[PDB]
């Protein structure tokens, strides 16, 4: 979130893969008013959910600490 990972590195992928958050729904599977729930702070990622950014955005499950690690601190 604004604390623990603004996502920068991730979003970077992200645009590299889909373009942006929109783009990350869209091949996701998600919509954008969920995802923009999701990988913004509200609705933090389960293992699975990581699993399927994973999946998309072509990243390693070892590599996660420094995208997802907290995200969120309280």
């Amino acid at each position: 979130g604004s604390m623990s990972y603004d996502y920068s590195s991730l979003l970077g992928k992200i645009t590299e893969k889909c373009g942006t958050q929109y783009n990350f729904a869209i091949a996701m599977g998600l919509s954008e008013r969920t995802v923009s729930l999701k990988l913004n702070d509200k609705v933090t990622w389960k293992d699975d959910e990581i699993l399927k950014a994973v999946h998309v955005l072509e990243l390693n499950p070892q590599d996660i600490p420094k995208y997802f690690f907290n995200a969120k601190v309280h």
